[PDB]
């Protein structure tokens, strides 16, 4: 069978697209004023609308984060205090004193400490401790333990399938679950501390981690102070 | 014919952009301080101003939320309670107390029940029960009902076509059917209850929820209290 | 003359694309073991002369959309493309038997000429993953040419393709009559 | 020299886009059917040597 060919080479190239969208202000903003402020604290309900889009299968997170956290003081970056002095009076805020709550619940999740996601309601008073704190860490960039809080997804391989929230497999849009839309809130109290802070094992217990944990009878130092949320979607 | 051809492929991306701007501040507060604001209630005009623009056929309705609300319980949610005590002071609010006003009649609608849209005027009394009242859900990103109350749109193939409110197809700006002013309004009474609230059969029913009808005899517990209200365009 | 899929994996037997490298760290649900049917060829002109059996016995289908052909386009996957293909696969001008094109050149005109006439081809290839991770336009290694599903879920049932570098051959050959 | 739009749709004597994917989720008032035509080309230099009947007989 004589023949005469001509050979071309396919080369496809399958590069892992992880596509996080975001569609609130890159600046959140919150500014205590008014004594009601200070005593029921401050709640911004959406501030953050998350899509997703993944070829792998993903967990979303989100890890809170600072120049002082960066050197392993997971402590809020002050930048200037208003106010002349006092000897209880620090600035050193933790950075649990965030809380962030989720639309959605969790797909597909296990955990051992409280609960694995930010699905829990807003409580009020100090009689939660730890059902929606941020997850605290010095170094955001490997995959949290096995009792940390994961958005959609965990640290084992529970996970949700890749996907898009444009094409519909089944549900489509905002009520797949490639789409969450998160709420914040800081409440500090007229005494000045934060009661709903918790200590930094990882953000997920029922330790409390007041100023008066601190020095007992401590308020915070009133100025001005920095925080990063940063939500990390990473391959499973 | 002999020939020598390169080609080009040519690949379109048609996304579906859906753009919600609103000209008002993301925190709208309600303080009542004098009695006045108790009995005649509190009323903001022109708190949002919506501007729409879509690719494709859009509904725009306005949904109120809430962490107790995403758990199924209608609520808003408490923060902190002015006050010492007492038995007839039950912190549930029902989320249909607050009452939203439009500016522009719906353009193209057809409800079951009450009034499709925002449109009637601001009642006094236990009269209107119904026609201001917030669509109150607790899962708000599927589509609402056929006789929920929708801003322009509707449950059906009843929509507004596509376009923005910058180009003019008739008429422009202000005056197209791409833009809307939005009025709240909560009003409480001296006994404590709240009047307006109905029955979250659907938010849109004429039979009340005051809190008589949680407790006959229960006023509302001096605090705060938080509601959110996302204005959601999905596409038709 | 007929297009024939072909790499080392399917020299030894496996129809598969040849990986290079792995993009990413790890999953157990993720194998590089792609179909060699995972790409599809559209061709211009309609098949001259051919009689087949199997499904379409050219490459002249349009580009459908989803799992809906699954086998109107697949390339003619095999191990040992040198031998003429079978009675069913899919030829790009001719067939297995004495159905073929008499010789000539597309220099000359004996009719048409230039790219009228039955001498000149113009493909067009076609890659369509799905964000699943999966690739719902693969055939089965019947003949590359069958209505039956060979995704990665046929594989395992839950699987997608892991990130990296795949490559694969495609030989045009033109076989006498 | 000339350019000529073309698609497999079009080989198939429908001269339509070839569609692959539908972001969204329904409506029955989209039709997936765009025509060639659709696309607008432009050209630098006029046509050095045209003689056609109807609109232009260059880009």
């Amino acid at each position: 069978n004589l023949i005469s060919e001509q050979n071309v080479t396919v080369t496809m190239d399958l590069q892992p697209v992880l596509q996080l969208g975001m569609q609130g202000s890159e600046t959140v903003s919150f500014v205590f004023s008014q004594i009601s402020e200070y005593i029921g604290g401050l709640t911004q309900y959406g501030a953050v609308d998350l899509s997703v889009s993944s070829t792998v299968d993903w967990c979303l997170y989100a890890a809170a984060f600072s120049s002082d956290a960066a050197d392993a003081e997971l402590n809020w970056t002050n930048m200037v205090t208003f106010g002349d002095s006092n000897p209880n009076s620090i600035t050193n805020l933790p950075i649990t004193v965030l809380q962030l709550f989720q639309s959605k619940p969790n797909p597909d999740t296990n955990s051992t400490r409280d609960s694995p996601s930010f699905k829990t309601a807003f409580d009020t008073g100090r009689a939660a401790l730890g059902e929606n704190n941020v997850y605290a860490s010095r170094d955001p960039f490997d995959r949290p333990s096995a009792d940390a809080r994961y958005i959609a997804g965990g640290n084992a391989p529970a996970e949700v399938a890749g996907g898009s929230y444009l094409v519909d497999d089944g549900a489509s849009g905002s009520n797949g679950a490639f789409y969450f839309t998160i709420s914040f809130r800081v409440v500090p109290a007229l005494p000045g501390t934060y009661p709903r802070a918790t200590s930094e094992d990882q953000g997920n217990t029922d330790e409390t981690d007041d100023l008066v944990v601190r020095g007992d009878g401590r308020y915070a130092y009133p100025g001005v102070y920095t925080l990063n949320v940063k939500f990390v979607m990473v391959e499973c």
